[PDB]
């Protein structure tokens, strides 16, 4: 069995290998990459996402989110307070201001230490889940807005024909902006490209050990666990690496830099934070190996998780027994 320790693998495809997306995912899986839950892909040196970023300040962040924390430094939840709209220009200036800027630090390890120590005492502002793309239409390889759709995957594998569309989202981050422990909707894959700016640190639990994380989360957030049998779907809970190590939860960590892709694999729990002002683009996708994870994915039916239009058909086709209850949660 390849990669039995479930280490995060890093890949360096050639320009030739970068032509066929699906083929390269299948290659990474042949090497055991999926066992980690996350992989890094460094594009060939000849590739570019777009020519320049010179005009990105005119993008609108319609609903910036202030991420307010409650708990202790290593075990906390965050709620999103909606703020008034601002342009990317305005947001970048805010990120770089004395109140919000990255503190002086020696290296990534020191910054990680400062994050876990001090995150809860600040409320950074995140621009999330903004429909759009920053890939040039002429970028033909690994363009996140030109992937084959999840609907077409399910049609090809299973023969059914469903509504729904699948488009990318932009994320604008600053120091301490935080993504909580989660898997993807319907335990899909995700792919994330860091377009510009400062790094993003990721933590991941191997898919084969995801239920270990869920058990700890039930222990650490006991009121939340009574409210919902899949409350990590709410995307609000943080658990530090120190706490994970104390409770024997297997995980790995890696820092993504501008110009690099990360892939999350089905049922790979992940969490992380941004080092300073940055812009990422991400999208969900499917392969034939996903279908069995889609069929088994947990669902939030308490009403909190509320998700896209396109998830309806996935639940309806793959999880018909659950459909009625899940849709009462949506409606
Ligand atoms: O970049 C972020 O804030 C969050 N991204 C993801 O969880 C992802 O790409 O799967
Ligand atoms: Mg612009
Ligand atoms: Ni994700
Ligand atoms: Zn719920």
């Amino acid at each position: 069995a390849q990669n039995p320790n479930c280490n995060i693998m890093i890949f360096h495809p050639t320009k030739e290998e970068f032509n066929d997306f699906d083929k390269y995912i299948a290659y990474m899986e042949s090497q055991g990459a999926h066992r980690a839950g996350l992989a890094k892909i460094i594009p060939p040196k000849e590739w570019k996402a777009r020519e320049t970023y010179d005009n990105i300040s005119e993008i609108l962040i319609a609903t910036p989110l202030q991420q307010v924390a409650s708990g202790r430094a290593g075990v906390f939840t965050q709620y999103h307070k909606k703020k008034k709209a601002m342009t990317v220009g305005e947001y970048r200036h805010l990120a770089n201001s004395k109140k919000y800027q990255t503190p002086p630090h020696q290296n990534f390890e020191d910054l990680e230490r400062k994050y876990w120590k001090n995150r809860i005492y600040n409320s950074p502002i995140y621009g999330a889940d903004i429909s759009g793309s920053l890939f040039d239409e002429n970028t033909k390889q690994w363009n996140l807005g030109h992937l084959g759709t999840i609907q077409d995957l399910l049609e090809k594998e299973c023969g059914v024909v469903i509504e729904g569309v699948n488009t990318p989202y932009l994320y604008f981050g600053m120091w301490k902006t935080t993504f909580a422990w989660h898997t993807e909707d319907m335990d899909l894959y995700s792919i994330n490209y860091l377009h510009l700016g400062e790094p993003k640190t990721w933590y991941v639990v191997p898919p084969e050990h995801g239920q270990r994380l869920e058990r700890l989360a039930r222990e650490l957030f006991p009121g939340s666990s009574r409210g919902c049998g899949a409350f990590l779907r709410h995307k609000v809970a943080l658990i530090s690496p120190t706490v994970l190590k104390e409770n024997g939860i297997p995980f790995n960590r890696i820092t993504q830099e501008a110009g690099e892709f990360m892939v999350t694999f089905p049922y790979g729990y992940h969490a992380g934070f941004n080092h300073g002002f940055n812009c990422a683009e991400a999208i969900n996708f499917a392969t034939p190996r996903w279908i069995d994870y889609g069929k088994m994915a947990s669902q939030c039916s308490c009403g909190e998780a509320r998700v896209t239009f396109s998830m309806d058909a996935f639940v309806r086709i793959l999880q018909p027994e659950r459909y009625d209850l899940w849709k009462r949660g949506q409606d």
